[PDB]
């Protein structure tokens, strides 16, 4: 089962349909849910921190991000909480507005495992990613914005600035489906 901290997004309950889809549980958790109880089921093989607003309110994301010992996949807000966590840089970019985004991945991971090296995704561009924590790479970037994912190199974190859990976004399945197999599910 996946747990999503729910940082606020509109999108929240998109992540559970979208996992349910492709035949993974999941369970939406306020995002103040400390750390040792989301561990304490053993359940849970992986955390999902949603998009949302506001960092500041999302505090509790930056623990989860440092000391979980389960995956992670922060998404827009979830992915700038991540860079800040582990001392990376995050401010504001483009203007508000969700744009279907070319996206040219970078390299070969397992995030983007079946996904075309260009795809569309729908993003914001609100914020960004703006220096990468030492011990990351970036996995993919647009036309504006240098970082639409990222990953940890030692760690099985991952960051993404756009949505794969709406329908819009080209392959976003695949892409929660390829987190879920480094969280130990299967898909033949």
């Amino acid at each position: 089962m996946i747990v999503i901290l729910d940082n606020g997004g509109q999108y929240v309950h998109r992540i559970h349909r979208s996992l349910k889809y492709i035949g993974v549980s999941s369970k939406i958790v306020p995002n103040t849910t400390p750390l040792e109880e989301i561990e304490s089921n053993k359940e849970v093989k992986g955390i999902i921190l949603s998009g949302g607003p506001d960092i500041e309110k999302a505090k509790n994301c930056i623990d989860i991000a440092l000391n979980a010992k389960l995956p992670i996949l922060g998404i827009c807000l979830g992915h700038q909480l991540i860079a800040l966590a582990y001392g990376g840089e995050v401010g504001r970019a483009e203007a508000e507005e969700y744009a279907l985004t070319k996206v040219y991945v970078d390299k070969e991971n397992d995030l983007f495992k079946n996904v075309p090296r260009e795809f569309n995704a729908w993003a914001s561009h609100k914020d960004e990613v703006k220096k990468v924590p030492e011990g990351f790479e970036i996995l993919a970037h647009s036309d504006i914005c240098q970082v639409e994912a990222m990953l940890h190199k030692t760690k099985p974190i991952f960051g993404v600035q756009f949505h794969p859990e709406v329908a819009h976004t080209e392959y976003g399945n695949e892409i929660l489906k390829n987190f879920c197999k480094v969280c130990g599910y299967k898909f033949e």
